[PDB]
């Protein structure tokens, strides 16, 4: 399971959110094995004023934060980053420069999906 | 000390946001024995195009995140979800289907409550 | 590194944005040696009817949300809180009663930054 949240200035998600949301998806699907369906996405859409941070990144400046179960080895985990800067690089035309990343981790015990308990499917 | 974040379509938050506080908070009392004040919540009201998941959730899918110190078991954990399940299905009557729910730990000297150390109270 | 967030009413960020911007800055380059433009916020504008907390914090209530990496001692981590309370009250004269936050730690693996795998830099 991979909750995404997707933050950026409000003009780079009406541009790209479409195309971040696929990038994003394939990287998933690629190195974790996702289903295709399995997608699940918020996008964060800031002011400019309230999203502040240096000015060499881009207007098109995005961090995306993955909550996923813990598990996974750093090896896995820095693969897993690359293939995501890789595509959005490849499809959205955003320059890794622009890219930010952050993988959060919380064993399954911790989530509720359907009304089950995670550890338990 | 309990943080809760709650994601939702703004037309979910519209209709559903004092229900949902309150069975979230009857959850935390009964399972935590919270005190009835110690509520802190904040809906994370989101336009539908930037809300992207699966069509197996409705209209009425909700992601609660619930950040909280560490310490309590896998087993109490699980429980605490349960009781989120049942509230929010008894109380709002939202299907278990649309509930999503993830808890993040940290240690009690990583916060900060009221201008102290939370470890210090 | 560090990424924060800032969470408050809509009309307390009109008002502080820049005062917290620089009070939690200045809190970062004192106490972790940050360079002046290591500056990353992202301030998140609730409507009140969205922020539900105790009637004993004011209209200026806010939720700092620091995410850096893991590895720093408890004592360095209350030390940080302990002087970003203080450089609020003091630029801001937000009382520290309406002031709190948590810090997040992941391991540098976990992230992304400007196309590097961070623990590679
Ligand atoms: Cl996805
Ligand atoms: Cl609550
Ligand atoms: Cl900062």
């Amino acid at each position: 399971m991979s909750q995404v949240k997707i933050y950026a200035n409000e003009r780079t998600i009406i541009q790209y959110r479409e195309l971040l949301s696929h990038a994003i998806h394939q990287a998933l699907i690629e190195e974790l094995k996702y289903p295709v369906e399995k997608r699940f996405q918020r996008f964060i859409s800031l002011k400019p004023e309230n999203f502040i941070y240096p000015s060499d990144r881009s207007q098109h400046y995005i961090i995306i934060e993955l909550s996923m179960f813990a598990g996974r080895s750093p090896a896995t985990k820095k693969q897993l980053i690359q293939t995501l800067f890789r595509n959005i690089e490849e499809q959205c035309k955003i320059a890794p420069q622009d890219i930010e990343i952050t993988i959060f981790e919380t064993p399954k015990e911790n989530w509720g999906i359907r009304g089950k308990n995670a550890d338990e499917l």
